[PDB]
């Protein structure tokens, strides 16, 4: 089954372990972006994927396109426009010192794009699932409205809608995010959202124990919720457990202890891609949460945004756990 | 003798020798900017310098400021504002393949700045020379008009004005630049301008042999012109010779053959700083052009934007070859 | 215009400049191979390409496959078989000291392969040119035989044949190579071959000034020959000039001086790809040889096997010299 | 408020993780020195600092000076003389293998210096605290007596005295050290001393649980002691807890678990500088000890000798652990 | 006391921490091999060592030889032949991700060797201990029979036989290996072998508790058994404890917690060499097991196959 | 034929190309020293060599020793003593910018040595040639006198004396040097010296054209002189030609243009070892000067102090 996604690619520029911005003489490059990571990760698990996106017509934009080709993501729907690819700087963290990020994504070709450049019948042909996150819709009114527009056209073709809340304080205030999420949520089939999202965006009280049930109660259209519970002990030591709620039941993976941590970035996108894989493969929910959590766990040992492992490697690891 | 400059600092991100953008997995970092480079270079030669500039209040902007501290450039007139430090990417060149650049300087804190945040009584106190380049005035109407205002105030106080043409095609059209240069040129004392500048912006004829003389006729206020003549044989082999015109005569250094080339970036800025150093030390024109060309030559052997050598090292090389 | 090729992919393991094997602590990796480099270089110039080849079903085989995806070479006709990817070690050379190689390509999946795993009608569907080199047919009788079949099949379909003599002493002795070449030569349209080839394989006396006219006389079928004239001054200083002969006239490029030299490997494949490009573009001879020599010259400035430049970048450089 | 310090700068030359001296092909460089590190760290926190020190008038000595500039420590009192900058080699440690050091600091300019080249009225002008360590006074009888002469001039002018025991087996015998310490301690206001110090140098029975109270009885002039309690589990796993004793009370921070460890070097200097910052800002004991332990903890995540964090970053971290 | 060994050297090509094969642009080089590592590690502890082995006459073969010179192993019995040095690729593991290997050792000079190029009275001259492992004998029948001949001759001379089982499933079948081990075990004095070995090759039921006693009973010729008990929590966290059995008593070290892990490769070879060192120095069994476990644990902190520490350093750590 | 040398090993710490001291964050390590380089280079050409030297008993001293083991130089005559290994820093040079050096060799274990810790009969056993340079004798009166003492014992045993003037202004003034050279020269068989040496230390006038003949006249015991003529165009472009004088003739190699230059350090030592190799192999002078000049030329392409090429590789290059 084929999947389409919508999202911005960024170049991440990272310091080496133990080196602060103020002492760095070189930066490691990684191409990534929430939705693009999900496309790459899905393609790793055998799903043909495609992404509607925008890059500048320069060598840096071309690196982003090359990243897609390398991981076999269809680039037919990459549009060339604007003046720059967005970037961010990441200062490595270890032990007591948390990673630190400086964004430089504003004014990017994507963020500034205001032109309807996609033939929807074409973008959506043969597609089973459409995936997008709250990062994209936060970038601008044009993007919020474009995404809704595309969601609706997809729903009319019976395409399933996957939505990753992915709230980023750095991108918008809780109230604006909330207004926007309330326009998307009634249109979603599969939703990545956790307890914090429940309280901030679903009017759920911090008090309620079964928040997934109350989230479904508010938006009965949502068949399935998925997220990880992360316990941050330090920048080098997390506990990680997958949750997947559907049909009135929460299914949980085993809890993994991850230490040390090579690179947590994209850990969430690995999880998301792995859940969608299980759904598309029509697995039982226990099988899906177990596989997806193993995938996200393994991603933490790999520098860069995307998860390099094939399905067999992930499955084998999930089976050793039990 | 103190020198003040005005300009934007950029972070350069470079590939390693022989590696194209498409295969690079890491980029080397260097902080620089034409006027900032001149400031640093002058500091290395014993001149207290300061710079009026703008950076974001984030760790990346802090990197630019720390670069100034490291090289003993006064930072009291650095202004924090905006959301980003401008950058550019540089793909290494060697042999037949020229270096290649991709700018990402737009929307920088400096470029977007529209606020008069400099106390001029303070900025210009104790100052002997003010230096600025054509890159700064190409960025916006505000910077063009801001530099003009500081210039006029500067002259009022008997401060000498050093102006580096530094036309960049990727910043503006010849016509726009021409109009702007026409506002600055009448205010300049020491001008870094070459043969293509004379044709381009001085309305000088292409045929004319004594361009410096004719440029001076056009703007009699300009006491001295300085440039290098670069012969580009390959990305790894240049010939370099310094020119310095004043009082009706061109003075020229010996011609250096530079090969291979480690990093030509900031080579012009090393020249510019070394010329200014000579003027400030009241050297003769022959001593100055000689010293400055040696400085520029040595810079080509050093990765990054600034010239690491002290006067003695530069002078010993110049007197050597 | 599509091109298909046949050839082995190797992993090159290279020392850094000034570091001999005996002092090296790390080796840089590059994937490459004469035909694959031509494929990749043609793709860089806008020609859809595909390649018939063999790699093991392991992570190292996979790296060769990923190399192809990265550069948009079709991999549908990559076959997975055998036990190892061929490799070779390269010790960098500078100034008086020449580069030095230790091959480790024996027993590669490609070299060992004895199975007819290609559907010829699929492989040649929509193909305007078939390219292959002396390396491939030297590897075994199976490969010589396979190349012959495929050419005869291509020839019947109106497909042009491109052939790189690419004689390698390490792979076979003159006598064997010559008998092999004598089967292919009457079937070639475009031929990369130089004076040593003429003397070695075209039966031409070394006393003949115009060897190209004589080689053409031996084989009136070959519509053009191409090659570079390399003057080795040192490991860091070469002169390079392109030749292209067709219809009774040798056309020459300017002679470039190349110093220093970053990486000469694949310079010949850059030249080949560029010449084929000019042919498929139906350019004039003087334009082609000018373009292709610039391409090959620029390639010397880039680590690894393939030429990273686009057409406009090469053509801009070619037009600067004169 | 302004601080003066006295001490030698060293160039540290470090192997990479997991690489022993016998296999290293490059060494990473860091400039440091107990007192110099304290100066840099104070300056990070807003305190103008200056340092009386000696370096050779050569490019290596210059690196030491440029390190001071970069971190805005006043260099007006750096004296150029002698033949060499002291160095030491540090072999990385991880897990069971402890870091290993080899000093190459004898015969340095600082070590051999015998000249009184500092105008004291200028050196002590506008100063509130003078800081020095047992490292400096161990280097020579000249430095021992020079530090004594300065502290005495300082004390006349109403300046507080900060002393860091910092006993080094490598530098001297306990008894000689003991005798030197007996000259300094009666003269100190703020002492960095642990229980090891208490037993070895303050003649406090190792039975004694409240060693600070006994140390105070011995030296009633000492207003407050400070130190970290370090529990070494391995070279990659330490527990760290700050202690600060003043007017009859010991005040503790939370105990931090640090793992892995990036670079413990200079962690004590980060603690020392943080404590002094708190003393200078007139914070309460519990504030200072909490802030300083956090500063020291974070330093462990950074390669090199100095702490790169600003006050807000440190304060925010400290506030999160509560 | 001098030690001789027999074994193949391989070049290991490794990715850096956190980098998969698919993204690596360079590979770090390490020379090693089970028996070659034991030889180097013994030399580190003051024992003159030598190794019977085969490398190609090319620059890569030469790297293997210079590795031996660097570490003062005698190379008089290195033979040059064949076409290639065997290699393998190692993809780093950290935390949940286990390291992974791709072997490229087949058709190696050592593997394809069929020529008896060693003067045995010279190779064994002045030697106190002969060491070899299950890796060598698995490579070819030629090597199996070569090793047997050499053990036979070594025994006539009063030379002690050290054997490391080192079963590698990739090299041969359980049944094929069982039959080789049966010809060797009756000839062994010091044996590196664990509970899995006891069940797989000594025909002991997985039931028996005191497996070493049962192993001794099967082969009363074996004076000492040694092995580590390793508990893998993750790729970055192992527990490690040494065992040494002799005269009907097992002797155990303290259990070490190792984390993170820099490079576990050659950890067992470090253990083997240190045990042999203790035996040759005539230490008590408790000193030996404690010393060798310390040695093995420290090796985990060092990139590469060999243990760079001297006796004093290892001994100081064991005592602290 | 075996060779003994006497000299100090230094650790060289270098910046990478285009990086000045002021911006470097790491330094590359190379072990070397004029005489130690000669010993290593001779070993590469098949001669068993040994070196009398001193290093500290610490891990840095050990790196110097491991360097010798790796290149098969005998270390039985390395003595451990004192507090530090000498070092120097080298700032890379390219094109117009010459490399720049800062020495940190004073107070080294070797520099400060004052104890006769060598059994001369053992040091010289089996030796055909003894080599030393003006660097060693300049370090202290102890080393000057110790070098003479060893030379004399060597001559009593028919050993040939190879001396490399190698005057270094950093180490001593011309007068003191000349004094010392005047004790050594009457004892030398093979001498590395050029025209500047002739004027400076042989008291030849800068008028004489045939300076070697005049130098021989003064010291007829000197069978042959050898040196390179270097023309420095830039830090990345040198011309190099070898000279070799014997039996009243100067033999010159072809002239090599070297560009770019990877690392000139040890270039002279490569020349010296290759010349000695030719002498020991009893080659004709034209064969020797051609081979040695090629050796020295190839060295310029290799990072570090020592020449990695074998004889066949150098000979093949010379023949082109
Ligand atoms: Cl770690
Ligand atoms: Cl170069």
């Amino acid at each position: 089954k084929q999947v389409v996604t919508i999202g911005e690619l960024l170049m991440r520029l990272s310091t080496q372990q133990g080196i602060p911005f103020s002492q760095t003489t070189a930066l490691d490059i990684h191409i990534g972006g929430a939705e693009a990571n999900v496309a790459v990760n899905l393609s790793k698990l055998g799903h043909p994927t495609r992404i509607a996106t925008v890059v500048p017509a320069n060598p840096i934009g071309k690196m982003a396109v090359e990243h897609l080709w390398r991981h076999q993501v269809d680039t037919a729907f990459v549009v060339e426009a604007g003046d720059r690819l967005g970037t961010y700087y990441l200062e490595s963290g270890t032990a007591l010192k948390a990673p630190s990020v400086v964004y430089d994504r504003q004014h990017s070709s994507f963020a500034r794009h205001k032109s309807m450049d996609w033939d929807l019948s074409e973008l959506l042909k043969g597609i089973r699932v459409l995936h997008v996150s709250g990062i994209t819709i936060a970038l601008s009114t044009f993007w919020l409205e474009m995404v809704v527009k595309i969601i609706r056209e997809a729903k009319r073709n019976g395409i399933k809608i996957s939505f990753d809340m992915n709230y980023r304080a750095k991108l918008w205030e809780l109230e604006a995010a909330k207004r926007a999420y309330q326009q998307l949520l009634p249109l979603v089939d599969y939703c990545s959202a956790g307890q914090m999202d429940a309280v901030a965006f679903f009017e759920i009280s911090s008090e309620t124990t079964d928040y997934y049930q109350a989230m479904h109660d508010k938006y009965p259209n949502i068949e399935l919720f998925y997220a990880t519970k992360r316990t941050v002990i330090s920048a080098s030591h997390h506990l990680l457990q997958g949750h997947l709620w559907t049909q009135g039941e929460c299914w949980e993976s085993e809890e993994y202890a991850i230490y040390p941590i090579v690179d947590r970035v994209g850990g969430g996108d690995a999880y998301t891609a792995a859940v969608l894989h299980g759904i598309l493969s029509e697995w039982r929910p226990d099988e899906t949460v177990k596989f997806a959590t193993a995938a996200a766990g393994l991603k933490h040992s790999i520098h860069g945004d995307i998860n390099p492992f094939d399905e067999k490697t992930i499955a084998d690891f999930a089976a050793d756990k039990s």
